[PDB]
């Protein structure tokens, strides 16, 4: 809360007052005004209140700057998060769906904020149980990432735990082992290159030793807070299987990057 | 959370206000603070800073130097500064609020704590591990007193203490720590000899020498993470069928 | 007297001070009026103000509440306040600067008088008739006396004072006023006094003589010149327009 | 003086040779730095040195930014000023000339910001003494408001009262009559709109006063700073003539409007 309790709202409404007595209410200034009051009242985290004053913003920005107008966007956006913050995630998805339609039409189905957007309605229809959905935002926002960005990008991997995770939910889980054997694969291809028959990812190691029922811990190197989850995430789906000498490899190596 | 035209508009709010009420007016600095607000929504950390520096000016010669409102904004202008990376220089304003904090509402009332945190949090980024250590210990006093023993924010602030002592070379008062915090949680469900925590086993199951490998009911974001830097401990140590333990432990709750 | 870019260019001068010394150094509040300067350049005197502001608090606690530098923020702010149209908030402030002032260098140093001659300026915009009043006559009070009696400064006073008093239909004291002026003038040229007689005697004499002939004359000055005038129009008021006539030839043959 | 006269001066040294050492001499960044030190001397009062420094400015700005770019010639504009605040004016009048040619490449002949610049080299040559160019430029700078602006604009009477001083230290008495008879020409009929022959200029009063043996002391509704100066400089001229009646009309009538 940056804005003390006392005095922010009062002067921020007489502010809007003036503003409506000068241009009237169908102005952007007005709307812009009415945001700012919602920015107000959210760092107050009255929530409800910030997303009624952003619907009366949402109305005048949609008169006077057109129903596809990027300010428009952002200002569904917000709505959408608002509601999210409150537990209303079947209302708050049109308006994020309604953002997208306007993002794509504007920027290009493929630029990196479109992405951003999916990630986002990805989000609300999973709070919703929605899983069919989730799938297919998440693969549209790895499609943009893994491709208007480097392979190697943080948001691919990211992107890829996501999607594994929603695939888990509807019990595909071929799909999500896929899934982190490419994420590990991939960053053991990128501080190596070739496989030379014994350069093999540590996935591979985990399962060869399933296979001669190895028991003994006692392929590291590799290391990021995101890979560190695959690593563990692998290791719980070979737990399911089991696999236990198989997630021990997998695990005692996340142990050793923590 | 805003969509130009922000800045702009609140510049003329502004100066309606300092027309009607003059520059020294509490409503002049709200009115800054609500600019500071929407600068650092666009991610403009000097600028909110700068103009929360102007609200703090105002409220110290209308309210007072030890007034609450004073205190909020030395606490939020901090928090900025340590946004830009200038721990050092929010370190006395973050003070500041705190000795008005302990007049106002007592030496420990639940916000004392929270500000404590902060302190704590600053004096890391500069690397005084000493005076991160007093400050850990003095908040952790409130939680585990004024809110229960077993609340979220004891063994948070634990973990965040027994961190400090892992970079000081402490990890007997580290271990000690992450202890009783699995000893509390081992206890809030049973306890309390016929009962013995996991980290008591994992050190048996080395003592007795058992490499056979793979109290494990316990269900907490915050208990995982303890198990996992207790087992790093045993790894530092060569206890590995000890680490092991808690290690599958945690991966068994994941 | 410069050509944008110059603001933007100042700000990182000031961050690299802020990140050098912190925000509460003397080289902090120097680069804020600096900057004030740039802005004041520019036009923008709404930004100046709240610059120079923000060095004064600076200043304040770093060099203390009476300090120097302090009353030289003081005024410069109130300068800016006054372009503004603030009379009202710049008066405080101006008030501050004379207290300092007095202080450091002493009631009388001409230092002193300047100050009070902003002070009497920015009472008049407020139309604080008996304040203006008092500091005019504060201010002239060390001109007439530390620089010499016939210094410049001292018609340009008395002018302003009888201004004041014309506004307040004071037209006794104003008219008082302008025959000082004129006795001084007349004094400096041809000496003690008659029947050496200074203008106005000539010309209130040519009213008593019900003359209606025109045309003393060896009185120069750009400030004689408005007195004269000024002068003229008491009479004009009066009715003694053959009086008006004698002192307005006599600016008329000096321009 | 709004900046003290302690450590302004260093602290802007510093900040130059921060910017030296990061862009080079030749950075427009660098002549920026160098006119704001400019601004903090004449601050000062210190026309010598920020002359110097904007020399400097003006050497970078010439070879970086072009010699015909608009910051050349407010740097030229600007140093003129500085030596004409020293008396130099000789040294001034090339470089407020070239400021001029510059000008009325990039904005044309005839825009307002022209006339400013014909006006400021009509007073360089004044303080010369070089009488046949003042009143080339003041004509030149007339020819624009006149014309640019409303012919009843405060600069045109302005323009012609400099113009018609500049006439009489020539010794063209008759057309600095003239100049000064059309202002009150323009600002009798600007307050009426048609002459009936009832209705004179304040001027023919005065000539026909001063023509019939008149005796005759005390039309004065027109109030300006501009035009009484007109009346009692056209006064002036008809004590020269030794037209006195004339006179005592024209400032009978400026004492009125006092």
């Amino acid at each position: 809360g940056l804005v003390p309790r006392g005095s922010a709202v009062p002067l921020c409404k007489q502010a809007l007052e003036d503003l409506e007595k000068t241009s009237g209410h169908d102005h952007p200034d007005v709307a812009t005004m009415l945001n700012i009051l919602a920015l107000v009242y959210r760092d107050q985290n009255k929530y409800k209140e910030a997303a009624h004053l952003l619907n009366d913003a949402l109305a005048i920005r949609e008169k006077t700057l057109g129903k596809d107008h990027p300010a428009v966007a952002a200002t569904l956006n917000n709505l959408a998060v608002l509601y999210g913050k409150r537990g209303k995630y079947k209302e708050a998805e049109p308006l994020c769906k309604r953002a997208l339609e306007i993002r794509e039409k504007v920027l290009g189905k493929f630029h990196p904020d479109v992405a951003k957007q999916l990630n986002n309605l990805a989000l609300l229809c999973q709070n919703q149980g929605k899983a069919e959905e989730v799938e297919y935002y998440y693969r549209r926002a790895l499609e943009i990432y893994a491709t208007r960005l480097g392979p190697d990008d943080p948001n691919v991997a990211k992107t890829k735990n996501n999607l594994a995770s929603c695939y888990l939910k509807q019990g595909k889980y071929q799909d999500a082992e896929t899934l982190y054997k490419e994420i590990l694969t991939r960053a053991h291809e990128k501080e190596f290159g070739s496989v030379n028959g014994d350069n093999k990812p540590i996935w591979m190691h985990a399962e060869e030793r399933e296979e001669s029922k190895d028991k003994r811990r006692d392929a590291c190197k590799v290391d990021s807070p995101t890979v560190n989850t695959t690593l563990r995430s692998l290791g719980a789906l070979y737990r399911r299987q089991g696999k236990l000498e198989a997630a021990h490899t997998l695990e005692d190596c996340a142990s050793r990057n923590r």
